[PDB]
């Protein structure tokens, strides 16, 4: 019927209604660390989100979405292997339902506990929905999460979770700054890919950082409280909500380090 992370409309499953789930270029991918490619030639990542004016928070019903205001260039990334700029619009996280799976990229095979994506859309195009259908129309910042000490900037986010338990509901999410969920260091793997939830278009450039990010196993906790299901209906826990490795294929995994 409709997609989601369950037996009858899982992953395995998505293809029948997005063919292009079987495309040359579908994320995420385990990340072979031996494999990729040292590329001197990239810049390191600009990431300017002083500016960043954050709205609101909304469960969809696959993953909960932090979102901002997009009308100027407030929030942006640009320099890496991007030209242009790249405007932030939302964030959102993947996560398990235990603590060795959650993340939609692997590094070596290795899952992490979730892995958090800064989505952002290329000035060029004028609109997001224009965006998606280009090539390079989106760049995706990943960052896994390992469980180990609490990160200070991600509790605001935790606490808000019981007020958008279930799909549809949004509340207001002003004044976050998303410069907390940065690990200290920058370097980066990236390669040609697409979006890692349907439509799954093959529209993004994704920036995967090296260095993983902490939270507390408390913190985590709280993800797995939020519903997949609306108000009133059957309840159905928000975890698992990971598409697995996807072929390479004809791709390099270029790194911004050695
Ligand atoms: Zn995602």
């Amino acid at each position: 019927h409709h997609w989601g992370y369950g037996k009858h409309n899982g992953p395995e499953h998505w293809h029948k209604d997005f063919p292009i789930a079987k495309g040359e270029r579908q994320s995420p991918v385990d990340i072979d660390t031996h494999t990729a490619k040292y590329d001197p030639s990239l810049k390191p990542l600009s990431v300017s989100y002083d500016q960043a004016t954050s709205l609101r928070i909304l469960n969809n019903g696959h993953a909960f979405n932090v979102e901002f205001d997009d009308s100027q260039d407030k929030a942006v990334l640009k320099g890496g292997p991007l030209d242009g700029t790249y405007r932030l619009i939302q964030f959102h996280f993947h996560w398990g339902s235990l603590d060795g799976q959650g993340s939609a990229h692997t590094v070596d095979k290795k899952k992490y506990a979730a892995e958090l994506h800064l989505v952002h859309w290329n000035t060029k195009y004028g609109d997001f929905g224009k965006a998606v259908q280009q090539p390079d129309g989106l760049a995706v910042l990943g960052i896994f999460l390992k469980v180990g000490s609490a990160k200070p900037g991600l509790q605001k986010v935790v606490d808000v979770l019981d007020s958008i338990k279930t799909k549809g509901k949004s509340a207001d999410f002003t004044n976050f700054d998303p410069r907390g969920l940065l690990p200290e260091s920058l370097d980066y793997w990236t390669y040609p890919g697409s979006l890692t939830t349907p439509p799954l278009l093959e529209c993004v450039t994704w920036i995967v950082l090296k260095e993983p990010i902490s939270v507390s196993s408390e913190q985590v906790l709280k993800f797995r409280k939020l519903n997949f299901n609306g108000e009133g209906e059957p309840e159905e826990l928000m975890v698992d909500n990971w598409r697995p490795a996807q072929p390479l294929k004809n791709r390099q995994i270029k790194a911004s380090f050695k």
